[PDB]
RNA sequence: CGCUGGGUAGCCAAGUGCGGAGCGGAUAACUGCUGAAAGCAUCUAAGUAGUAAGCCCACCCCAAGAUGAGUGCUCUCCUA
């Protein structure tokens, strides 16, 4: 299952652990992330960590996979980090950078301008698909679904803004 | 007011001014972000994001008999 599986820590990744807490030290961040009341961890003197479940209970199999692969987001993370591929779709959708801001014509009134964070580097290679780059998933995730909630794909307009490869649902009328 | 014609100050509107503000807080329905119990998945079981004329706060007034009777400043207790 997920909870059976070795961290696999890459080079330059220093692991630190602490007292109820996963202190990450990767070259493109220190994510943190404190230990859930069930699950004790052990290393085995390398760069494979294994959570441990502490307690035979349901919630421990809960936060045993769920924290296995939030560590494993934890160490992917801040080694490799995590990039978004949004795209808008259309004419008119076009979508640029203003510095500390981002700037989205979507056909509204006025255009969006949307400031992306600081630990989250986008860039628009092209005019429409937008790379959305950081170190920890879920924040590129809760951003990518932030410029994602002003267009969906609508079916019949067949045109908003969609990230790569993901099927929509389009109709003929 | 004998019946009429106008009218100051009051009162009144039909007249004249003003109000209904909030990238303030948490939510209901919903859309989600990572994401496990069934190595696939799933808005959730851990955490968390947008958001209702609805709830609360902010808004105007009364308001410590709020007996839980508040807080601050100031005055006065003399003669045998």
């Amino acid at each position: 299952r997920i909870g059976k599986q070795p961290i696999t820590v890459p080079a330059n990744v220093a692991i630190a652990m602490e007292g109820q807490d996963l202190k990450v030290k990767g070259p493109l961040g220190e994510l943190s992330i404190t230990y859930p009341r069930e699950v004790l961890v052990e290393k085995q003197e390398s760069g494979f960590l294994r959570v441990r479940k502490a307690v035979e209970t349901r919630r421990a199999n809960q936060m045993h996979g769920l924290f296995r692969t939030l560590t494993d987001n934890m160490v992917v993370g801040v080694s490799k980090g995590f990039e978004k591929k949004l795209q808008l779709v259309g004419v008119g959708y076009r979508a640029t950078v203003e510095g500390k801001d981002l700037i989205l014509s979507l056909g509204f009134s006025h255009p969006v301008r949307m400031a992306i964070p600081d630990e989250l580097q986008v860039k628009v290679e092209e005019n429409t698909k937008v790379t959305v780059s950081g170190r920890d998933k879920s924040v590129v995730g809760q951003f990518a679904a932030t410029i994602r909630s002003w267009r969906p794909p609508e079916p019949y307009k067949g045109k908003g803004v969609r990230y790569v490869d993901e099927v929509v649902r389009r109709k003929e009328g």
